[PDB]
């Protein structure tokens, strides 16, 4: 219970900083359910255990980890094995909250998200879900955002940003396509 | 009181660097007094706090952390709500103390420093309060300093680099007029 | 024993990341495996110390630890003892199991690997064992894999980027055709 | 004495770091003569502890345990306090042991060194002291080492790499001229 232990102090802390900071009651139980939503209960330096391993174990675990992500979108489930860990492994989890804007529009935008669950709403009205990604075109334009994304329920997502995306697409040129009939699809709409 | 505790801790290790190092007594107690304004006797790993949350948890504490500052200024409390946010997000806090040279004449300015609280004196002589940014017009001019800012009083400042300054301009290119203005009325008188 | 309560420490961490993470139970053993394999029950922040040393110090301990593979090698046993040392330092040690697939053909390459012990099979069908290495021709190329290289039993291995092993040859620009030369008499295979 | 605590338990860690390395008695006991030298029986994140104050203090800092270095050379002492100041925050403490080779001949060059204490031998036969420095040769070339320099005492020494020797000189142009006669000087030698 190492780690359910790490995550009590650390919570421990992060009330204390809130407190500090005077921050309103509201505001230190949206922390509160943040945490809870977000690690569980329990706490990991996950950068530094995976660094302890090696490339096929590390492979494995992330390819693992996104089994239910994976599963839920034709770009991966379809894709060349290889294609799909370069990108998973370049990921980065995230969770948001009811109401957090994800995306404004009008900004520059230099990330994409995923949905491992949740459900978003795109304003510029529409709703995307599970197995769905979004924030893509400006990651092809190099533009401003196009909408707004706001997240309406508890959302568990995934983001690539521009950088580590178009690295991906070096050595699989031709998976840019996937991302781009989206993109253009969403444009005519 | 884990942080308080972290605080006490890490304290000891500074006097007891100051000792090994044979700072003068005098030197000890600016230390000590340094370090009650700055940290008030309580200390966190912000930067393992907040990478912990999400974008939007981040902006809302940065923007009701700097609440103070954002209403002293016609800069921010007048500008897209984006715009503010995205300068806040680049701030870093620092404490100056009491004859403290926080800009030398002559030397290149790398930074700007905007005011939350304390008094500075600018020499070539007039002073500049709560609510008042100095340190601009290098990061306009990529020149030399024209004049130096020492600290009257203790001085609660935030200050921007001229990367993140223009990083934060690249997205909103009008907000740098606000900077200009200013640097160009100084330069006449 | 610190190192040995460091060990086991830190491996109850992993062995509840795995648990957290609902890994498979042949997935955990192999996990558990590794750790043995690699660390051999102890663990050190080799990087924290290796840093409170100095240049002279650092050389010493990797020419030692690595005293069995610059042996295996006319590469490095014939060469400029500073060449060795500075091939040396660049070196990241890593440990392969059974089965694993160290190098993927037709994937960009951007590292080699000097086998200190173990046996790997190369595919297009060739064994490779101790004091030899692979990998050596994307770095010269700079192209895509030319084959694939599993592990056969566990393998310790020196991995060597293409920036760092760039950067040797910057001081040492002869030592390259070494590694043409036995790259030519491969692509010709 | 949570300082001493320090430096006991962290030499703990090294000497099993050597044990299970099995690096020879003779090195173990010249680690550990490197250690009581080098830390003197304490050890402090030194750079957890800078970076909690300001630039000011640090200077300040920085100026005071380099007042022993800046006082034995015409070089800072007769220079402005913002070169000096510049230069010195830019320093590496570091120590040699006898028999050391600090640079050997041939070699790139990218860093010089400024002696504390010691004496060191240039052999290309020479030697240099307190007061002295070298290796700055290199960095006004960027060409190879003129010649090897060993410690031939314990030294106690502060390197400066050739990128912020050069960033330095960016806002102190003239200064590089003090380097240029010195290395002109050896150079006819
Ligand atoms: N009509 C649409 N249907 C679904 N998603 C959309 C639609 N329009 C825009 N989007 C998504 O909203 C995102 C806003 O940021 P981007 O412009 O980068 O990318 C946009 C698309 O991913
Ligand atoms: N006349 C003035 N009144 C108020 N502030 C000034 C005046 N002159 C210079 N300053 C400020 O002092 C700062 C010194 O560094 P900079 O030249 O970067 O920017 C300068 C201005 O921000
Ligand atoms: N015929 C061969 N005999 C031994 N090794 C080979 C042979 N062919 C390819 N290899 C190695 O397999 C490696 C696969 O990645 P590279 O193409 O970078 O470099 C390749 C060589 O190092
Ligand atoms: N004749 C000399 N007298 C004193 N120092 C020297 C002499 N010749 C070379 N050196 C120093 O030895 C250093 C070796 O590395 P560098 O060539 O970078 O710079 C050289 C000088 O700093």
């Amino acid at each position: 219970d190492s780690s359910r232990r790490q995550y009590q102090e650390k919570y421990k802390q992060v009330e204390q900083y809130m407190s500090f900071h005077k921050l309103p009651a509201d505001f230190r139980q949206k922390i509160h359910d943040y945490y809870e939503h977000r690690y569980q209960g329990k706490m990991f330096d996950e950068d530094s255990i995976l660094g302890e391993l090696n490339g096929p174990l590390r492979e494995e675990i992330v390819n693992f980890n996104c089994r239910k992500l994976v599963a839920s979108m034709p770009l991966f489930a379809n894709a060349d094995p290889n294609f799909v860990t370069a990108m998973l492994t370049k990921l980065k989890f995230e969770v948001f909250q009811p109401g957090d804007y994800i995306i404004r529009e009008g900004t520059i935008g230099k990330k994409m998200y995923f949905i491992q669950h949740g459900v978003v709403s795109v304003l510029t009205e529409m709703k995307l879900s599970d197995g769905s990604y979004f924030g893509e075109i400006c990651l092809l334009t190099r533009g401003r955002r196009t909408a707004s994304v706001r997240a309406d329920t508890y959302c568990r997502l995934y983001s690539l940003s521009v950088d580590n995306f178009n690295e991906v697409l070096e050595e699989y040129p031709m998976m840019r396509r996937a991302f781009e009939t989206v993109a253009i699809d969403r444009l005519d709409r």
